[PDB]
């Protein structure tokens, strides 16, 4: 029953910023891996009929690890696109200006958070409870939904598997390149959703 | 200032099990990077003149993260060598037999926890305080000394950088290959010292 959601673009679509190779390993291997392990762990428990998010919300241990990673990855693929990147636009542009001063303030702060996360984890743009954009970081499979720290708008995966093929130990160049990939229309979809609450 | 202790072998001495390319990034980028970064963090601080192990035992935060990783990597490199691997011999052969039934019991339990570790971390063979060999796992920069959980005898790095170049997402092949590299002498020397107390 839990299926690996489809990419909205081709395996080559993020090149040269993230490679076709990477997306093959990250999506066809790692991401699919979390779906298959989750389906195994929940087959005959209370979790089998519950939704991905409910699982994420109520689970712990190995089930949460795989559940959250599935959700995190889907959010990550949708956080990017071909023909995306550069300056923001629409509502998210106006809110990033309001809540961080300027786009440039946000980008640098986000990049620094992304680059200094120790070990495996994620960076997030999130809407907190003051109806305010906020930069978070989570470790491993952690998630702002689980933490109740904010409603996700964008995410960027900082596990070594997300860049190691293309960038080796050079996380900073992966981060730089990711800005060419950021999908502002997903961000806008999420901000409108998130404001409704 | 703390230094990057030389390898006991050549860059390509662990191939084909761990390639020369991996060792180059793992040792010359990752491991050195931890050295340069710790030197800068302790520069003008109470720790500027303490030994690696004292910093490991006494600190937290980014300082702990870098010190612990220099230590954990040197132990990792010393845990391996060319013309090693295979069955254990001497004191470690015997104590493993006693504490786990047989070598194959240990190798399978140790492969399982090495493969099972979620996110970044380390597998350990250690002497616990009941004078018993046990398998420990630590997350991120953690080691058993800091944790007072045991005396390390052998370690194996599970961060994706340790294997991603050679094995991609296939952690289990890296662990299978690692068995061809296990330095039982280093193990023996550690058990002797450890058993002395
Ligand atoms: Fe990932
Ligand atoms: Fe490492």
């Amino acid at each position: 029953v839990i299926t690996l959601p489809k990419l909205k673009y081709a395996l080559n679509a993020l090149s040269p910023h993230i490679s076709e190779e990477t997306l093959n390993f990250h999506y066809n291997k790692h991401h699919a891996g979390y779906v298959n392990k989750l389906n195994t762990l929940i087959k005959d428990t209370p979790f089998a009929e519950k939704s991905l998010l409910d699982i994420v919300k109520e689970s712990s241990g190995a089930i949460f690890n795989n559940a959250a990673q599935i959700w995190n990855h889907t959010f990550y693929w949708d956080s990017m696109g071909p023909d995306c990147g550069g300056e923001p636009h629409g509502e998210i542009k106006e809110k990033i200006q309001e809540d961080f001063g300027s786009f440039n303030n946000f980008k640098e702060q986000f990049s620094n958070i992304l680059c200094g996360h120790f070990g495996s984890g994620w960076g997030w743009l999130a809407l907190n409870n003051n109806n305010k954009l906020v930069i978070l970081q989570t470790h491993d499979a952690g998630n702002p939904i689980k933490d109740n720290t904010g409603i996700p708008i964008l995410t960027c995966d900082i596990w070594e598997h997300a860049y190691y093929i293309d960038y080796r130990n050079d996380r900073a160049s992966y981060v730089k390149a990711w800005w060419n990939l950021v999908n502002w229309n997903f961000a806008n979809e999420n901000l409108k959703k998130a404001m409704q609450k």
